[PDB]
């Protein structure tokens, strides 16, 4: 369904957006094809409507859903307040703290698409298979979110 | 189920509806956080549901504080529930002009009673300004209720008595 992945994507833009000017810290993973029931199951549950708004008041600072990771899985907000693994590795920058190391360590063990927002600098990075892109732009954030998560691939891959 | 084994699936929906008010209505209290729960119960609440933002939510009472979070999107107005969901957030609701309502009391309070005027809705108030708990059923208002007032209403009024040994026993709903 092409018109709820843009609504989707619509949604996480305009909540990272609020939550980077105000340094609030957030951590949103967003499942494709591999189950992520078992981390599903250690939030909180929630199974509510995408919104902009829901995202935004889940991640307050001192609340009781804002520690931990939200899941979206179909077109449900599937959990909040959810555990992740932790990555290791080492080269991932002093100065990130373990949100950043939580959203690389569901990108080694998943296919899921992560959005990190910085409670330090507000910066909103993204990880995808072990892999972490630092302090992306609003295009560039729109743009890996439009490729990842809307199916409608249909080009030549060269483009 | 996933709410436990024990009594029918709508007993445990209920009781953990009751639950998750107490302990919401507790936690916004001790910090004055306004707060306006309305339960839905035989009379349709959908055009107040359109007048809010939809969640479709599962009940918690971590979502219920979360909600109510001052300058926040979704605290401005009423979570309405239905069902076994926190179907909007911040909803309108049709305020009361009864004089006799205390002028102390704010406009939270003349939407609770508004809405127990033309529904038979179970309406849960936090005042900001006292922390204190009320309730409103029928066109009347409990004011400033204690933790076992609030249960012994929330037991009687939101609670189906259901036969005992035909409990343990789930239908089959098409699924
Ligand atoms: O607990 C309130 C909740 O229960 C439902 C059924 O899920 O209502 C049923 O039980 C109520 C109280 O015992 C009755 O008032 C009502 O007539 C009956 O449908 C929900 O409709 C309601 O939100
Ligand atoms: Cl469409
Ligand atoms: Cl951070
Ligand atoms: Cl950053
Ligand atoms: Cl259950
Ligand atoms: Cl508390
Ligand atoms: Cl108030
Ligand atoms: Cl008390
Ligand atoms: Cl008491």
């Amino acid at each position: 369904i092409e018109r709820e992945q843009h609504h989707l994507i619509e949604s996480i833009e305009k909540s990272t957006q609020y939550m980077a000017k105000r340094r609030i810290g957030a951590l949103i993973s967003v499942a494709r094809d591999t189950g992520m029931d078992d981390y599903i199951e250690t939030g909180i549950p929630l199974n509510a409507k995408i919104s902009s708004q829901l995202l935004i008041n889940i991640f307050i600072p001192n609340t009781p859903l804002h520690d931990g990771a939200v899941i979206i899985k179909g077109n449900e907000i599937a959990s909040a307040a959810s555990a992740l693994p932790l990555s290791d590795s080492p080269f991932l920058s002093k100065e990130l703290g373990t949100r950043h190391r939580a959203a690389l360590g569901i990108s080694e063990v998943t296919d899921s698409i992560t959005i990190v927002v910085s409670e330090e600098t507000g910066g909103i990075s993204l990880t995808k298979g072990g892999e972490l892109f630092r302090d992306v732009s609003e295009e560039e954030l729109h743009k890996i979110l439009l490729k990842e998560l809307v199916t409608v691939a249909k080009k030549p891959s060269i483009f």
